[PDB]
DNA sequence: GACCACGGCGCC
DNA sequence: GGCGCCGTGGTC
């Protein structure tokens, strides 16, 4: 088809490049071609071809920005297929399924990536032609946010590589100790880690209860909330709870990190995913940065290990209540957008409510507990699922339930609303007009159709959170440029930045204000903001 | 070696 | 509700 003429492209030309391997940060750039105008260009010397670009444009550019600019080169992502595919339906999360529904083949060649980039990109900007609010979501949010996210990823954070090494043997030993009561308790020994053989001894050797099953194989669960409702029943139950805990975090954290620190940068350099979820959210993996532990005292101990420069700062940003906030925004109603006008703290008084003691009863880790109730009733937590996570009698699970949607009374007609419209429509949407098709909603199954519900009415209030986040680092990221600072990382709904110490503060304070300001709703926004040498003191 | 489903669990 | 990664038990 196209016709083959010498390096280099002309300007606007679509890239195709491979790598040996899908970390932009790790590969070692294999091939590399552009297409325009019925020409594709097959670059003799990838990276020295690298130098010709002045944008990446094609599928997956992030991924080439961010290789660029571990060379040294300022090569900005442009254009990508991708993210208009993902905006037109958030399914669309792999360049594989995008060209086989949007008219071609994912292969392995530069020069067809690069004549594929053209294609889908035509085929798509058509059916985004049409959608104005997805089309400035593509524009003021997703297009600039993946440059955003180039530099976060060739940029990375320090982490403190002596001091989990130290780590590792101290966990090693404890662990040892755990085990080895666990043997003594079971009468023998057996792979601990195997949750298959686990249940054995739990079951049939040691007679306790079975709880559970599980999902799709239905063996007798193993899980923690089987186990935590085992705790009175054998002393071995805590004891494997205790292994569990510290196994999960030396295979995830402690002993993987070490390992994966960049020859060239010193650093950790996490991929930053744009169309990998339902909801418009971001996800963070190979290594994933946004499930750094936090809430146990090991946990805490390895979030430290996340410190700044020598002579630099982390600025920690988090949104307070961020999602019900929004869901004041969307529903309208008075009573909720009248607590967050107040100043008022909803997770502090379900906590304060929870333990049973004054609004300044609290501390970090009740208010945290109170997350996990608000949040699980409004997306729908049924009654006797709330009674096992107190836990307190139903009824009493079931009167909370009650109370809680009294108290808030349009926050139901807006969750009827959104899923009527969702029936209608097929899709439900976020603020901005970001979608998500959810074809369930009509499913005749009713616990199918059920969680389908549960999705559907989640999604706008999980993704208009989510544009705000995205809004707001796209209008961050340059202010910081010119300060000096640096974006490092985002989770969610909080930013963590690097700053020279000298202006962390003054950094701390625009960032605030940006993020707070980001797009006023019904109800102000507001960040919590810590400043600190590692993330752990960071926050806040 | 690579890949898979699964159970399980770390974060938002 | 939304993710990605671990080891096990497998297959190839
Ligand atoms: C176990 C469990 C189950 C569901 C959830 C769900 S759905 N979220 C959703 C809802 C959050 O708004 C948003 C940001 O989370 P964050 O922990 O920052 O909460 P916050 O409300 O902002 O509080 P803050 O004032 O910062 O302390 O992510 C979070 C945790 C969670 C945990
Ligand atoms: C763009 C720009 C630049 C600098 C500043 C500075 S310096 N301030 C300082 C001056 C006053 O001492 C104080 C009053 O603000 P508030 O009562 O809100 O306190 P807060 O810290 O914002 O807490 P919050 O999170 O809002 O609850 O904040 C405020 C805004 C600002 C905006
Ligand atoms: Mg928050
Ligand atoms: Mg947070
Ligand atoms: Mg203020
Ligand atoms: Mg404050
Ligand atoms: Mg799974």
């Amino acid at each position: 088809a196209l016709e083959e003429a010498p390096w280099p492209p002309p300007e606007g030309a679509f890239v195709g490049f491979v790598l040996s391997r899908k970390e932009p940060m790790w590969a070692d750039l294999l091939a590399l071609a552009a297409a325009r105008g019925g020409r594709v260009h097959r670059a003799p010397e990838p990276y020295k071809a690298l130098r010709d670009l002045k944008e990446a444009r094609g599928l997956l550019a992030k991924d080439l920005s961010v290789l660029a600019l571990r060379e040294g080169l300022g090569l900005p992502p442009g254009d990508d297929p991708m993210l208009l595919a993902y905006l037109l339906d958030p399914s669309n999360t792999t360049p594989e399924g995008v060209a086989r529904r949007y008219g071609g083949e994912w292969t392995e060649e530069a020069g067809e990536r690069a004549a594929l980039s053209e294609r889908l990109f035509a085929n798509l900007w058509g059916r985004l032609e049409g959608e104005e609010r997805l089309l400035w979501l593509y524009r003021e949010v997703e297009r600039p946010l993946s440059a955003v996210l180039a530099h976060m990823e060739a940029t990375g954070v320090r982490l403190d590589v002596a001091y989990l090494r130290a780590l590792s043997l101290e966990v090693a030993e404890e662990i040892a100790r755990l085990e080895a009561e666990v043997f003594r308790l079971a009468g023998h020994p057996f792979n601990l880690n195997s949750r298959d053989q686990l249940e054995r001894v739990l079951f049939d050797e040691l007679g306790l209860p079975a709880i559970g099953k599980t999902e799709k194989t239905g063996k007798r669960s193993t899980s923690a909330a089987v186990l935590e409702a085992l705790r009175e029943a054998h002393p071995i139950v805590e004891k494997i709870l205790q292994y569990r805990e510290l196994t999960k975090l030396k295979s995830t954290y402690i002993d993987p990190l070490p390992d994966l620190i960049h020859p060239r940068t010193g650093r950790l350099h996490t991929r930053f995913n744009q169309t990998a979820t339902a909801t418009g959210r971001l996800s963070s993996s190979d290594p994933n940065l946004q499930n750094i532990p936090v809430r146990t005292p090991l946990g805490q101990r390895i979030r430290r290990a996340f410190i700044a420069e020598e002579g630099w700062l982390l600025v920690a940003l988090d949104y307070s209540q961020i999602e019900l906030r929004v869901l004041a925004h969307l529903s309208g109603d008075e009573n909720l957008i009248r607590v967050f006008q107040e100043g008022r703290d909803i997770h502090t008084e379900t906590a304060s409510w929870m333990f049973g003691v004054p609004r300044e009863a609290v501390d970090p880790l009740m208010r945290r507990a109170a997350k996990t109730i608000n949040f699980g009733v409004l997306y729908g937590m049924s009654a006797h699922r709330l009674s096992q996570e107190l836990a307190i009698p139903y009824e009493e699970a079931q009167a909370f339930i009650e109370r809680y949607f009294q108290s808030f009374p349009k926050v139901r007609a807006w969750i009827e609303k959104t899923l009527e419209e969702g029936r209608r429509r097929g899709y439900v949407e976020t603020l901005f007009g970001r979608r998500r098709y959810v074809p369930d909603l009509e499913a005749r199954v009713k616990s199918v159709r059920e969680a389908a519900e549960r999705m559907a009415f989640n999604m706008p209030v999980q993704g208009t959170a989510a544009d705000l986040m995205k809004l707001a680092m796209v209008k961050l990221f340059p202010r910081l440029e010119e300060m000096g600072a640096r974006m490092l990382l985002q989770v969610h709904d909080e930013l963590v930045l690097e700053a020279p110490k000298e202006r962390a503060e003054a950094v701390a304070r625009l960032a605030k204000e940006v993020m707070e300001g980001v797009y006023p709703l019904a109800v102000p926004l507001e960040v919590e903001v810590g400043i600190g040498e590692d993330w752990l003191s960071a926050k806040e």
